[PDB]
């Protein structure tokens, strides 16, 4: 089955002051609802209450590249297209399942031939409510693992598809 499209690009935003035309470059949309997934050294106590929120949605960074390669304070909050990424940053503690719909597609925006393009990345102007955060599963450091009997589900997701 195809997916849900919502009229609203940034349907998913914690926080809606996010300012969809100052996102450069012109952005492409996901529009596939498969699972995302987010490295995160905030706790679940935290995450599932009040969802992902961006850094800085009034004066941060909405240039995608810019904000891609240099990490200053932005609007978005980044996900992944890849359950594994969290191995690569095994000093997160949790990797975050996600059920959004929407979010920029940073490849399909900014192309495949910068330097972190293998991070598969889709990045939510105004972050991600919490009922759109499945749940979470806490990586043991040493082993770059999920402690999957200790994954716990957000009591506030609602399915969508």
């Amino acid at each position: 089955p195809a997916c849900p499209r919502f009229d609203d690009p940034v349907h998913a935003a914690a926080d809606p002051r996010v300012d969809v035309e100052r996102i450069t470059p012109d952005p492409v949309w996901r529009t596939t609802c498969g699972t995302l997934y987010r490295s995160d050294s905030r706790g679940p106590a935290v995450v599932f209450e009040q969802g992902f929120l961006p850094k800085d949605v009034i004066d941060g960074q909405y240039d995608i590249e810019s904000y891609v390669l240099g990490n200053q304070p932005s609007p978005y909050v980044s996900t992944t297209y890849d359950h594994d990424l969290y191995k690569t940053w095994y000093k997160s503690g949790y990797n975050y399942y996600i059920d959004a719909p929407g979010g920029v597609d940073v490849n399909k925006t900014i192309g495949d031939r910068h330097k972190w393009a293998d991070q598969v990345e889709v990045a939510f102007p105004g972050g991600i409510r919490t009922e759109f955060v499945i749940g979470v599963c806490p990586v043991d450091k040493k082993t770059r693992t999920e402690k999957m009997s200790e994954c716990v589900g957000n009591p506030h997701y609602e399915p969508w598809h």
